[PDB]
């Protein structure tokens, strides 16, 4: 029964460690993604600013 | 030593299920950040564009 308790906590912990890499992976992507939408607004609003100028010029 | 052996198989277990979870996430907003890089890449080519007509004006 040692025995199977050692191989059930070096299970666990390997699953614990592949889920800490997940979660830095998801965080890093995610404000990745953030950062692009917004930049995405900006160049929208870039657009129908410059859209605008050739109009008037 | 068996009850501890089973309460860490089933933290295990528990593991397993938010790693598998996690990989759901990632890959899906993987895929969204690469739209929306597709989508920033058109904005860009856009506003190169504007800019050489509004040089010309």
């Amino acid at each position: 029964i040692e025995s199977d308790l050692e191989r059930a906590e070096e299970r666990a912990e390997l699953s614990e460690g592949k889920c800490a890499e997940l979660e830095e992976e998801l965080k890093t992507v995610t404000n990745n993604l953030k950062s692009l939408e917004a930049q995405a607004e900006k160049y929208s609003q870039k657009e129908d600013k410059y859209e605008e100028e050739i109009k008037v010029l």
